[PDB]
């Protein structure tokens, strides 16, 4: 079963399966995105659609996106499903 | 009463006081913005009152803009007593 399954992955790599078990609680299951949504990102007037389950699937896109405030941290305009949605994100590069 | 005046006006400058009045058609009157708002525009983290009637206030403000698509139209994304509200404008600089 999938019992086994985990016990031979921590058996086996336990520091990146202890890192993928944090990143899967963290953000979900992401193995059905793209490389290009996985690797670079979102782009603006493109749309991608991302298979969640049979006959349920997510239709993303972006809008825009605001230059940091005195702190570190950005607000970026997405579109969902064609409804729009803010989200706070941390910038590192500015510190 | 206004009429006279109007009169004069059209009597005095004929060109200034019909762009005047094809500009008070196309948005409203803008007597009561500051030196800042008229010359300048709108910049993030600022809120801005402007004062239409007695007791009728608004409240301006600015979220983000995009980078223009294939056109020279451009999305700003703005506040309005709280909401949110997107606006389509044309930058002349790309042409």
């Amino acid at each position: 079963g999938a019992k086994r399954q985990a016990t031979l992955n921590r058996l086996l790599f336990p520091s990146p399966t202890k890192e993928f078990n944090e990143h899967r609680e963290a953000y979900g299951d992401t193995s059905q995105l793209s490389a290009n949504q996985f690797f670079y990102g979102l782009r603006q007037g493109e749309e991608h659609r991302v298979k969640l389950e049979r006959g349920v699937e997510l239709l993303i896109g972006l809008e825009a996106i605001s230059e940091p405030d005195e702190r570190g941290m950005r607000t970026v305009m997405c579109i969902l499903n064609g409804q729009l949605r803010p989200v706070l994100v941390r910038d590192r590069s500015i510190a």
